[PDB]
């Protein structure tokens, strides 16, 4: 059965606003683009990232 | 060429820690699983989400 969790091998310090910092030994999930009808999105105004309902958006 | 940016149609208030809040009219990117060797991850310890170098992790 597929793995549920990954562990960090090293410390990582983020340089941008889309990447994630973490400490060696930290426990992390690798996540999917989509969760049902929810898509992963990155807010250009608040710089944060997360899933959103795909029916709440339209192309520019 | 493909769309670069989406616009919010309504306000959304997040309920969990994997979902993203945004206001109507916010400009958002829908993001890809991977960017090169980098995968999207969700930190169970800090609750934050972001890209990480895939060579910095191992399965549990």
């Amino acid at each position: 059965g597929g793995v549920t969790t990954f562990v960090a091998l090293y410390d990582y310090v983020a340089s941008g606003e889309t990447d994630l910092s973490f400490k060696k030994g930290e426990r992390l999930q690798i996540v999917n683009n989509t969760e049902g009808d929810w898509w992963l999105a990155h807010s250009l105004t608040t710089g944060q990232t997360g899933y959103i309902p795909s029916n709440y958006v339209a192309p520019s």
